[PDB]
């Protein structure tokens, strides 16, 4: 048989190897020796024809060995393909996409994919058991802080497996751009070092972060209650807002407040009353920067949806009611300018804290990390489900360790400017585990329980729904090719351990929240994987992407507050200024909002990954349909935003990354 064996080397910097690599072809019936054929050239696809007398049959594996003489050289193998030039057979695909190190003999299965149940021959059975044992030695759980959901084991990036590390081409650009980014900002902001700081207009002096079309709008009108409430719907953090069924029990009224109660009852029966509650911030210890006391608040904001499709704030309560003590003052738009302005600033500051911590870090980065480690420890390379998820898990462990090394680590970024940093952030993050429910990660159920379905004013809910349907079908499409009966899913030990690693191990008992302990059906499994895929794409991008727009104008998103939240209604121009961050803190904030949210040097759009793990044409068809539905969504949304005054685009397949990486 005449075969053209083709081996593809990585496009990295250290991908090429000076060592000679020997291959072997082992099929359904027998195996053949090929020996040293070529030497891995960096970013070079190399093919060659060979002829073997021994009958192989269906090629199952392609074993390789990298022999080194005196100095070993790492080799990042993309894949190996061996096709029969004579017989009418399909090209045998053998995906690798990882680093190859050591004088150990590696084995690459064919890219078809299958499970233990779907492999009755037991051809790949022994292969996957030995691989997973090694996977577990490489991927272990760790604990950055006690009480939180597990993360990857280790402390530094060096503790991460080489395959999870940044490619040398991205690592240099990721760090360079970040360095030049914050320095440029630090330079210009140092000029204001002696500039007056007594009017809110002075905030415009430091403003020079990104200055986008939307970001300018914010500067133009942040004091507008219309934009204020608009952010609860389509802002950077649309997770807290929900439709009110009844008045919040913490919404207690001070003696005299009876007229306002009727305005609240009017909106409730109409079904236009909404509430965003920040009680999670209660009793969280605030930061201490330079021995100066910072302050937090647990506000409540009541809003009404206007017939012209506008959400407007009605009342803001800054403290939670103290049992046994008189009720705290409620602030209304009727209050003096400065008094209402201060209360909105406290709400924006608190939204920032919860956004970055819960919405972003926890619900986005850490959750994904949980999925990542559970995938690598329970699902073998050949597993069909494993091949579906991996692109979405790209560069996740790396960016997370980078965060726990200076972004949220002790004496890190939060501690330096964030009011929650310095202890309270962990307190807020640890206690936020209870709010992590299975339904909250699924749009069809999230907006359902909250009550944002059908709300035309909420573009997030719409886009979240549409996107979820597309993904859902893609997973259903892939899972359908490998799971035809519910018993298949039910008896998939690997699949069952994966789901176990997540709900029970990773998430520390998430069954009490809503996460399943076992996937017994096919439709249930499809919903779980979609939930995973969505968390590493949509859930993160819908929260990450708005940072450059809303958190750049400090007055709209204060990183900290120098004065405690007002207990009386007598705020003045100076007090608002004193409460808000000074030039020292605000400027640092802007330079840091660029870190937690920005455009990545090289970015991979949702569903647009290059690594090919499947070999069949059927899996590909499903992949192509997925890319098709996404493309048409990205265009339609683009057209829709034309008519929109403030275009919502945080869920567009073109800018929505395929994995959590920034
Ligand atoms: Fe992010």
């Amino acid at each position: 048989g005449v075969y053209r064996v083709c081996v593809s080397t990585g496009a990295s910097i250290y991908a090429g190897s000076k060592n000679k690599v020997e291959l072997w072809l082992v099929g359904q019936h027998g195996e053949v020796e090929l020996g040293s054929c070529l030497r891995p050239t960096r970013n070079k696809e190399e093919e060659f024809k060979v002829n073997v007398s021994k009958y192989l049959g269906s090629l199952l594996f392609v074993r390789l060995r990298k022999k080194h003489f005196l100095k070993e050289d790492a080799w990042f193998c993309n894949w190996i393909s061996v096709q029969a030039l004579g017989a009418a057979e399909d090209k045998y695909w053998f995906p690798c996409y990882r680093w190859v190190v050591g004088d150990g003999v590696q084995s690459l299965p064919v890219g078809t994919g299958c499970t233990t149940v779907g492999d009755p021959q037991g051809l790949f059975q022994k292969h996957r058991e030995q691989e997973l044992e090694e996977r577990r030695k490489l991927y272990q759980w760790g604990s950055w802080k006690e009480g939180l959901i597990l993360n990857v084991a280790g402390s530094k990036l060096t503790d991460l497996p080489v395959d999870e590390r940044f490619l040398e081409d991205k690592k240099i650009d990721f760090e360079a751009s970040l360095a030049w980014g914050l320095a440029e900002l630090a330079l210009k902001n140092s000029l204001n070092i002696l500039a007056p700081w007594k009017t809110l207009d002075d905030f415009n002096r430091i403003f020079w972060c990104g200055r986008s079309k939307l970001a300018r709008r914010v500067r133009d009108s942040w004091q507008e209650d219309s934009l204020f409430g608009y952010q609860f719907l389509n802002g950077a953090n649309p997770m807290l807002l929900r439709r009110s069924v009844q008045l919040p029990a913490r919404l207690v009224f001070p003696p005299g407040m009876e007229e306002l109660q009727a305005q609240l009852e009017k909106e409730l029966k109409a079904g236009t009353l909404f509430e965003a509650d920040f009680a999670l911030l209660d009793n969280i210890k605030a930061n201490v920067i330079l021995y100066c006391q910072q302050y937090l608040a647990a506000p409540l904001v009541m809003l009404k949806l206007q017939p012209d499709g506008k959400l407007m704030p009605m009342v803001i309560q800054l403290h939670l009611p103290k049992i046994g003590s008189s009720p705290p003052p409620l602030f209304l738009p009727t209050d003096p300018p400065m008094v209402w302005l201060l209360a909105k600033c406290w709400v924006r500051s608190s939204d920032f804290q919860v956004h970055e911590l819960n919405s972003h870090l926890l619900r986005g980065h850490l959750m994904a990390e949980v999925f990542t480690v559970a995938t690598m420890r329970c699902l073998p390379s050949i597993h069909p489900v494993f091949k579906l998820i991996v692109p979405h898990l790209r560069y996740t462990l790396e960016i997370n360790v980078r965060a726990r090394n200076g972004l949220v680590s002790d004496f890190g970024i939060f501690d330096q400017i964030m009011s929650t940093g310095g202890g309270g952030h962990v307190q807020l993050l640890q206690q936020a585990g209870a709010f992590l429910t299975y339904r909250s990660f699924c749009p069809p159920d999230d907006l359902a329980d909250r009550g944002l379905l059908g709300v035309e004013s909420s573009f997030y809910a719409q886009d979240a729904l549409r996107l979820w349907e597309i993904i859902s079908r893609y997973v259903q499409g892939i899972m359908g090719l490998y799971y035809k009966t519910d018993e298949a899913v039910r008896d998939d030990l690997e699949l069952q351990s994966w789901c176990r690693e997540i709900t029970e191990i990773g998430l520390q008992g998430a069954q009490k929240q809503g996460f399943p302990t076992s996937l017994q059906s096919v439709a249930q499994a499809c919903h779980f994987v979609t939930m995973c895929i969505f968390t590493c794409t949509g859930q993160h991008s819908s929260i990450h992407l708005g940072q450059l727009d809303w958190f750049t104008w400090v007055p709209n998103a204060p990183c900290t507050m120098r004065l405690p939240p007002p207990t009386t209604k007598d705020a003045t121009l100076e007090t608002v200024m004193a409460t808000l961050p000074n030039l020292h803190q605000s400027s640092l904030q802007m330079s840091i909002v660029w870190q937690l949210g920005r455009d990545q040097p090289i970015m991979v759009p949702l569903g647009q990954h290059q690594e090919e793990y499947f070999s069949g044409p059927e899996p590909r068809a499903v992949l192509e349909k997925f890319r098709e539905e996404l493309a048409i969504m990205d265009k339609e949304i683009e057209v829709r935003n034309e008519k929109l005054d403030i275009p919502y685009e945080y869920l567009r397949p073109s800018i929505v990354e395929n994995s959590v990486a920034i």
